[PDB]
């Protein structure tokens, strides 16, 4: 019993963390077989930053223009190269602590634990959505650029985040770990703003159903609803749209409780209208929408 | 920017983390140097928690009989011993992973990361408070018991809770690593509840601390209040007394934001007696009592292990 916003354990991750100094700005690396990956704008000084040209900026530096710190061990830079916003470094030792890992690129909506680091030494690590405006609302300072989001489910580590940049309303944009950014930004500090964002339904529908498997039934009601009714009325308090796939989905959850997605629907439709009367769902009162229907069913 | 409830990174521990199994038991242990601590009930069956007599259970047991997995390795019991409700096992190899660490028992209000596991395996960290009534809101299925609770302080572990039980309201109870349970609990299937709880007042200070310094002031007001003012409303609403020590602790936070204690006491008062009127602060529209002061500070500073 008990249901709490739960991150991975990170110390797969705590072994892969470097500090990466190129000049006068330092950030942190990830540091995977005989590469160490970092944002690109590691090159840049804060002069740079308005239209940097990466590959002019680049081209002028030598592999000891990089100092990578592992630990107390400096490692040596062998070779470097940049792929989108990442700049990868290969240095000359393997990473012996390097777990088995894959790269893997979010969806909006999807959930990850992120090891926040300063200086390659970690910090903390908390649980994080891909917003739908391709944002996420993680809790960085100065410093955190090159912190990686990742899961582990299986042994095997999933890095799928790495941090770039904070946009003026405190939320966070990164790129995937091929330095592709989530969303329409840029590794630039032209003008940028997080798009409107919405709530996350299908999740906020896997957290009702979590709440029914740790006993709770208060908020369900004797109606359904047709999926496009439950769309109708979702959009006009900003919820994203529901999906088949997003049904589909919610299956399991609904066949472990018996309570049909479209019932479930007609219940988170009820909320919207009704609040919740000095209620609390497990532990709550707002509706969660950071746990995916895939955490429902690893932590319940 | 941005406030996260957030744990020490989990590594450390994740290295200690064995699955002690012993008869059709099986539950995790924490191996620090050449001793495995895990619950004493490992040894009982269910039948044997309806009313235990430890001593008398772990004397039939020999050191085979408890089989101690790291990772894909058997270590060898050569000792066991009980302390107070935790059982250590003696095992031939001291493990290489120990880090620096101290067993330290916490207070009610203080926080922890607790890394949640199955079978000596790892599954998830999430940050606990202490509560009040000596329970910790936990997420934890069966299998879970020996999952510890740390803090980490420099390069130094302290490690400070040990899952035991879950008890009829879905709230967690253990022990510290001396086997000293918080709590007036047992590790006995009895009848046992959590007493009524309360909200730690110094706690919700400093998340209120945590939201002005993240740019959320709307709860700010122009009034100040009393120490023994405040503990009459703190009575009122089921709210810990808010001490001295407390206002003292809260002092950094204080002069950082210019929001003294007793002021942010009244924007406190404020929202108790009126609640938040459709508004949140730092995304919640409860008032959230498991940052301590120097969870704050910690996280609003960026400190590191
Ligand atoms: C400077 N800084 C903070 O104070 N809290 C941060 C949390 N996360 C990130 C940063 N920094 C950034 O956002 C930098 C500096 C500003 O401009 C840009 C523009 C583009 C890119 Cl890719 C990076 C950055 C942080
Ligand atoms: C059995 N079980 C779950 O289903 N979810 C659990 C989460 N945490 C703990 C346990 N288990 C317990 O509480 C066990 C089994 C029940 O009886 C008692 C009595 C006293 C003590 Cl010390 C331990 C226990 C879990
Ligand atoms: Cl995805
Ligand atoms: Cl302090």
């Amino acid at each position: 019993s008990g249901f709490r916003k739960m991150a991975f354990p990170s110390g797969k991750v705590e072994g892969c963390m470097v500090q990466v100094t190129c000049g006068t700005t330092t950030l942190n690396g990830l540091w995977l077989d005989d590469v160490v990956y970092c944002p690109r704008h590691v090159i840049c000084t804060s002069e740079d930053m308005l239209n940097p040209n990466y590959e002019d900026l680049l081209i002028r530096k030598s592999n000891h223009n990089f100092l990578v710190q592992a630990g107390n061990v400096q490692l040596r830079v062998i070779g470097h190269s940049m792929q989108n916003c990442v700049l990868k470094l290969k240095v000359d030792t393997a990473n012996p602590k390097t777990p088995k890992y894959k790269f893997v690129r979010i969806q909006p909506g999807q959930t990850f634990s992120v090891l926040a680091c300063y200086n390659g030494s970690p910090s903390g690590v908390y649980q994080c959505a891909m917003r739908p405006n391709f944002t996420i609302k993680g809790s960085f300072l100065n410093g955190s650029c090159g912190s990686v989001g990742f899961n582990i489910d299986y042994d095997c580590v999933s890095f799928c985040y790495m941090h770039h940049m904070e946009l003026p309303t405190g939320v966070h944009a990164g790129t995937d770990l091929e330095g592709n950014f989530y969303g329409p930004f840029v590794d630039r500090q032209t003008a940028q703003a997080a798009g409107t964002d919405t709530t996350i339904t299908v999740n906020v529908l896997a957290w009702l159903y979590a709440a029914v498997i740790n006993g709770d039934r208060w908020f369900l009601n004797r109606f359904t609803t047709t999926l496009n009714d439950f769309n109708l009325v979702a959009m006009k308090y900003n919820y994203e749209p529901l999906t088949q796939d997003h049904v589909d989905i919610l299956g399991p959850l609904s066949a472990q409780t018996g309570i049909a997605v479209l019932d479930m629907c007609a219940s988170l439709k009820e909320l919207l209208q009704n609040g919740m009367n000095g209620r609390t769902i497990l532990g709550s009162a707002l509706l969660e929408d950071e746990f995916t229907p895939f955490d429902v069913v690893r932590q319940c």
